[PDB]
């Protein structure tokens, strides 16, 4: 089996990933993983897989599906990784009279442009009944998103900004930023990626990856306890605040025995864009582009007589 670069967020999520290394379910499966860390979310990952620096990328849906969705008939989504829907927060400065809720957002701070940061600010918009924002501060990390909230020197200034909860959690308790609002993805939060030159290059050893993550995703579900001091001990989460992000999450246990639930990853995915304004491509183009990249099935390998 051919060596595989696979692209990952650093994140809780990933945890998972970890253990299926640590007991050594990659090599049992005669792999050889190449993991590459990618702290600035999926915007990154897709450009990985765009260039071929990377095999396989472990992203946020809307990300994937979106990019697809533009044109991108060189990206194939081909199972779920988490089924559980990302819990968004809208963030503020720690003291802004001007800003207190979430209707009252006009500039809005984003990683990146096209981001989750930035395509759920859409979502949100048009949740509140509200017109979609076109105020965009472009901060390109974490911490700058947090001193633009608060208006510091250095960066431009923003009203709010969208991270994951958890991950901001840290923040609302030393009262550096503070939370307005919360919305949860309407669709299964990540899927698993692959470009159209792997998937035709390297289709059994992916299959292999998948079935290794199912083992890891096994072994996390039945040792949280060490999920839980692997993720305080490694990344930016208390000990505390991981358990409790252990209590919503809900890997794909089935990742690899049956195909993604095109209802939540693609339909719902697709439709509250669409609705959002994020997307205005066609229904039909969009669901044609889909239909193409979107897998409905599983990965096979070569049957004994070809
Ligand atoms: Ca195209
Ligand atoms: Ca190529």
């Amino acid at each position: 089996l051919p060596t595989l670069k696979v692209a990952y967020i650093p994140e809780h999520f990933s945890t998972p990933l970890f253990f299926a290394q640590q007991q050594g379910y990659y090599k049992a499966h005669d792999l050889s993983i190449e993991f590459v860390k990618v702290p600035e979310g999926s915007g990154r990952l897709i450009n990985l897989l765009n260039s071929n620096e990377v095999d396989i990328a472990i992203g946020l849906t809307e990300a994937f599906i979106a990019d697809i969705a533009k044109g991108n008939e060189n990206i194939h989504v081909l199972d779920t990784y988490v089924k559980s829907p990302l819990l968004w927060a809208v963030s503020t400065g720690s003291n802004r009279d001007d800003v207190t809720d979430a209707k009252q957002l006009k500039r809005i701070g984003v990683s990146r442009i096209g981001s989750g940061s930035y395509v759920m600010s859409f979502v949100l918009a048009h949740q509140l009944g509200v017109p979609s924002f076109d105020q965009f501060q472009v901060l390109s990390n974490f911490k700058n998103l947090r001193d633009s909230v608060n208006l510091k020197d250095g960066v431009e200034g923003s009203d709010a900004f969208m991270w994951e909860y958890f991950t901001s959690k840290k923040y609302y308790d030393n009262h550096e930023i503070k939370q307005i609002d919360q919305i949860y993805t309407p669709w299964s939060s990540w899927v698993v990626a692959t470009s159209s030159d792997s998937l035709q290059a390297k289709s059994d050893v992916i299959k292999n990856f998948i079935d290794a993550v199912n083992q890891g995703i096994q072994y996390y579900n039945e040792h949280v306890d060490e999920a839980i001091e692997y993720i305080s001990s490694n990344l930016d989460y208390s000990a505390e605040d991981a358990k409790e992000w252990t209590k919503t999450v809900e890997f794909n246990s089935r990742i690899g025995k049956t195909p993604l639930d095109w209802d939540t990853i693609v339909v719902k995915t697709k439709d509250t864009l669409k609705l959002a304004g994020v997307l205005a491509e066609s229904d039909d183009v969009i669901l044609k582009r889909l239909n193409s990249n979107v897998k409905k099935t599983n990965l096979q390998l070569d049957g004994d007589l070809e």
